[PDB]
């Protein structure tokens, strides 16, 4: 099943904000409309944002998250909550070795901002 793909509403900023947990150096790209928007990279483990920015949906509104560790594509977990109808979260977790803690890239993507 696909993880990491978001539709958001189209036209609207978000916020999207990565943390690194792993001996692997992560490197999340953030794709809007199939078009890399952001790119995040930094070695962390204890939790460290490798990159926080605000972006705009476009007009398609599909925001489309990817993580690799030096080209090989980690293994994705994701979901979108919505609180009190209005608060979203885009979560993303990420695995890039053996231990299945899929915190390796962290990725949370919240809206509507301002
Ligand atoms: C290799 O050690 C795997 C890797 O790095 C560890 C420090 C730990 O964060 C693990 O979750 C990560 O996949
Ligand atoms: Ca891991
Ligand atoms: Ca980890």
């Amino acid at each position: 099943a696909t993880q990491g793909v978001f539709t958001l509403p189209a036209n609207t900023r978000f916020g999207v904000t990565a943390f690194a947990n792993s001996s692997g150096t992560q490197t999340v790209n953030v794709l809007v409309n199939n078009e890399t928007a952001a790119t995040f990279s930094g070695q962390s483990t204890n939790n460290a944002v490798i990159g926080t920015q605000v972006l705009n949906s476009g007009s398609s509104g599909k925001v489309q998250v990817q993580v690799s560790v030096n080209g090989r594509p980690s293994d994705l977990v994701s979901a979108q909550v919505i609180l009190t109808n209005e608060l979203n979260f885009a979560l993303v977790g990420s695995e890039d070795g053996t231990d299945n803690d899929y915190n390796d890239a962290v990725v949370v993507i919240n809206w509507p901002l301002g």
